[PDB]
């Protein structure tokens, strides 16, 4: 089930972007691949990405890892949309990469802001 996915090494920078991916998030596969995983969500959470993954890798302590998470991301025009987030943890080279799986979510958002402004 492609959705969008994107893996990124052990320091938030992008290693691979799929092409589901780029069509939600608005940057092509090429612009995103040198970039911090937190150019693709807004602030707080944009400068506060590298804690949370240094945070986790020192304690191994998941808050999302196995568990998943309803979130706020970005797009490249600057709009923001509500998204499912999993992620799966992987090894390669000796070094950790994390893998994130993205559903989104507006579409679903949208249908009950209407059904609840209808009464
Ligand atoms: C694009 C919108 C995203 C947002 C808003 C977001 C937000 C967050 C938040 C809020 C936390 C945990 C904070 C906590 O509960 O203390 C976190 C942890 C993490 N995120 Fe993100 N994230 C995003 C995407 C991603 C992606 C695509 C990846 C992997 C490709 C990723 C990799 C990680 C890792 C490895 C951790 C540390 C894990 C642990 O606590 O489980 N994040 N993110």
């Amino acid at each position: 089930i492609p959705d969008a996915m994107i893996v990124i090494d052990g320091h938030g920078i992008i290693q691979l972007f799929s092409t589901a991916a780029e069509r939600l998030f608005g940057w092509s596969e090429l612009e995103a691949i040198g970039q911090n995983v937190n150019i693709l969500m807004p602030e707080p959470d944009r400068s506060r990405h590298d804690s949370y993954i240094s945070r986790y890798r020192t304690t191994s302590d998941p808050h999302i890892i196995g568990i998943g998470r309803i979130v706020t991301g970005k797009r490249r025009d600057g709009t923001t949309f509500p998204m499912h987030l999993s992620i799966g943890e992987m090894q390669s080279g000796g070094e950790p990469y994390f893998t994130g799986f993205v559903r989104d979510l507006t579409e679903h958002q949208q249908t009950q802001a209407r059904l609840q402004e209808l009464q």
